[PDB]
C-alpha cells in the first residue's frame, strides 16, 4: 500500500471499531439511518493507460531502450496483465474488490441498526435505495443491497420502497434516480436526461461548471502545479527504474511521441485492447488523440497504472497478475507521494475546499445536505421510510465534506496562484476525504412521548460515521451533552447551515 490518492480502496472497519460504536443516552431508541456512499472499486475506464505504456515499450523494445532483458519482460507482463484483467472484467466495471466493499458497508448497515430493521420488518417500515443513475453506482448499491438482505437473512426484502423513476428494469429495479441530491455538480443526468432550464438544480449545477471552467485563481494555481519542477525530477526518477537514459533523453526532447493507435504513431488507426469484443466492451478501444509526449506524461501514467492496480486486487491473480507496486518501493514512493499530490491538488481546487474567498466549489452539495435533514424529517412526521441508502461518486462525497465541515476537508488554500495547496499545508487528502466507496452515515434516535415541561415531542438525536468511523460533528455544532457524539436534529439544522450557529444551552438534552 501507499500514496493511492483518491483510488485508495475502502478499509472496512475491524471488529473492535464495529462493535464499539457509541450507545445513544438512555430512553432514546433508534427511529431512522441513512448513507451516501461514492461507487467500489472500478477497473481503468479504457484503454489508454495500458495502451499508451504499451506502445512505448514496443519501441523501447525496437531501440534497446530497457535497462535490462528482465527489466523489458517484467515490464511488458506488467501492462498485459492489468490489461487482460481489464478485457475479462470489462473496462470501467466494477472490480471484486469494489463489489466486496459495498456487499460489507451494507452488512454492516443492518447489523449496527438491527433493533430499527427488525422493528421495520414487523411494523412495515421501508427501505429506499437510490443512485445518481450511473451504472457503476447503482451497481455498487446492488451489492450493499445483496450484503445488508444476507445480513437480515432476506427479512426486509418486502420492505423496500418501490421507485417512481427506477435505475433499470433489471438488477437496479430497486433504486430511484435522484440525480439532483447525488449528481448536482452537472446539468447533465447520467441517464441520458438533463437538468431543466430555470429549476434550482439547474443552476447549481450550470453555475458550477462555469466557475470552475474560467475561475483565473484555479487556472493559475493549476498551471503552478503542473510546472512543479520536483514532480518533472520524480517522474525522470520513476521512469530510469525501467529505461536508458539515452532512451528518456529523447523523449525529453520531443524524438518520441506515442499515440492511442494501433502503431503508436498519429498515422496508426482506432485501437482495441488484445483479445477485447469492441462491440460488447466500446471502452476497450481508446481514444486516438490520448499521448504520452514527455516523462511527466509517461511517468503519471505508470502512477494510474500502480493505483488502478490496487484496486484490481481481486483480479491480480493466476493467468493475469500484474505488479507495479515494485516500481514504487523505497524511495520511489516518495515520487508516488508526489504523484499523488499531482492528482489530489486538481481535485482540491475544482471539486473540494479549494481556494479562500469562494464557496462555489462545494456549495453545490445543499441539495443532498438539504435532503439529508429533510428524510430525517419526514420519518419524524410520520413517515413509513426508515432508511434512505443513497450511492453516488467522488463528485458527490468531495463537495459534501467540504461543505459538512469532515475531517480532512476543514482547509482551504490561499488566495494565491503561486502560494498553492500542498501537502504541507493542508489536511486534504483524497486517500481519506474520498476513497473507495467513501461513505457518510447518520443514524437518528428519539425519546418517546410527551416532554412534560413542554408537552411536546422530544427532539430527536443524530450520530455520524464517515468511512465507518464515529465522528463528532463539526466543531460549531453543540451535542446533546459532554462527552457526547449524539446531536439534537434542531443543533444540527442551525448548525449545519452556512451561518453554523450553535442553539447552544437548548442544544443540550
Ligand atoms: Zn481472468
Ligand atoms: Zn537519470
Amino acid at each position: 500500500g501507499r500514496y493511492y490518492s483518491s483510488k485508495q480502496p475502502y478499509v472496512a472497519p475491524n471488529d473492535a471499531t464495529a462493535s464499539s460504536y457509541s450507545k445513544a443516552p438512555k430512553g432514546y431508541g433508534p427511529i431512522y439511518t441513512e448513507s451516501m456512499a461514492r461507487h467500489g472499486s472500478r477497473g481503468l475506464s479504457s484503454y489508454k493507460y495500458d495502451a499508451l505504456l504499451m506502445r512505448m515499450a514496443e519501441t523501447a523494445a525496437r531501440d534497446g531502450g530497457f535497462k535490462s532483458e528482465a527489466i523489458k519482460a517484467e515490464f511488458v507482463k506488467n501492462l498485459s496483465g492489468i490489461t487482460a484483467a481489464n478485457v475479462e472484467n470489462g473496462y470501467g466495471m466494477l472490480t471484486g474488490q469494489g463489489a466486496q466493499q459495498h456487499y460489507g458497508i451494507g452488512e454492516r448497515a443492518y447489523q449496527r441498526n438491527r433493533s430499527l430493521f427488525d422493528q421495520a420488518a414487523a411494523d412495515g417500515g421501508t427501505i429506499a435505495y437510490q443512485s445518481s443513475g450511473e451504472a457503476r453506482a447503482t451497481e455498487s448499491g446492488e451489492n450493499f443491497e445483496k450484503g445488508f438482505n444476507e445480513a437480515s437473512g432476506g427479512r426486509l426484502i418486502g420492505n423496500v420502497s418501490a421507485p417512481t423513476n427506477p435505475a433499470d428494469s433489471g438488477n437496479g429495479k430497486d433504486f430511484q434516480k435522484n440525480p439532483d441530491t447525488l449528481y448536482f455538480h452537472k446539468v447533465q443526468n447520467p441517464d441520458g436526461t438533463s437538468k431543466v432550464p430555470g429549476t434550482k438544480a439547474y443552476d447549481i449545477a450550470n453555475n458550477y461548471q462555469n466557475f470552475v471552467a474560467n475561475d483565473a485563481t484555479i487556472a493559475g494555481a493549476e498551471k503552478t502545479i503542473g510546472d512543479n519542477v520536483d514532480v518533472k525530477r520524480a517522474s525522470h526518477d520513476l521512469l530510469s527504474q525501467i529505461f536508458t537514459e539515452e532512451f528518456l533523453a529523447k523523449l525529453e526532447n520531443g524524438e518520441y511521441k506515442w499515440y492511442n493507435t494501433t502503431d503508436g504513431t498519429k498515422k496508426g488507426g482506432k485501437n482495441c485492447a488484445p483479445g477485447a469484443d469492441a462491440s460488447k466492451d466500446p471502452d476497450a478501444c481508446g481514444e486516438v488523440s490520448k499521448k504520452i509526449k514527455s516523462e511527466y506524461d509517461a511517468a503519471m501514467d505508470l502512477y494510474n497504472l500502480y493505483i488502478i492496480a490496487a484496486d484490481m486486487h481481486n483480479e491480480n491473480t493466476g493467468d493475469h497478475t500484474f505488479a507495479f507496486d515494485q516500481y514504487f518501493q523505497g524511495a520511489y514512493a516518495d515520487d508516488a507521494r508526489m504523484f499523488a499530490w499531482a492528482l489530489d491538488a486538481e481535485d482540491f481546487y475544482e471539486k473540494g475546499p479549494s481556494y479562500a474567498g469562494q464557496n462555489e466549489t462545494y456549495s453545490i452539495a445543499q441539495p443532498l445536505l438539504d435532503d439529508f435533514l429533510n428524510t430525517i424529517d419526514a420519518r419524524v412526521n410520520g413517515g413509513s421510510t426508515v432508511a434512505t441508502f443513497r450511492f453516488a461518486h467522488a463528485e458527490t462525497m468531495m463537495p459534501f465534506a467540504a461543505l459538512l465541515g469532515l475531517p480532512g476537508s476543514t482547509q482551504q488554500a490561499p488566495a494565491s496562484t503561486t502560494d498553492v495547496y500542498t501537502y504541507g499545508n493542508n489536511e486534504w487528502r483524497g486517500e481519506s476525504v474520498t476513497p473507495m466507496a467513501a461513505n457518510v452515515q447518520w443514524d437518528v434516535y428519539a425519546r418517546k412521548g410527551e416532554d412534560p415541561a413542554t408537552g411536546q415531542r422530544y427532539t430527536p438525536i443524530v450520530r455520524m460515521l464517515y468511512n465507518e468511523n464515529e465522528v463528532p460533528f463539526r466543531s460549531e455544532c453543540t451535542p446533546v451533552a459532554d462527552g457526547s457524539t449524539w446531536y439534537k436534529l434542531t443543533e444540527l439544522k442551525s448548525c449545519l447551515a452556512a451561518d453554523h450557529k450553535t442553539l447552544g444551552q437548548d442544544a443540550r438534552i
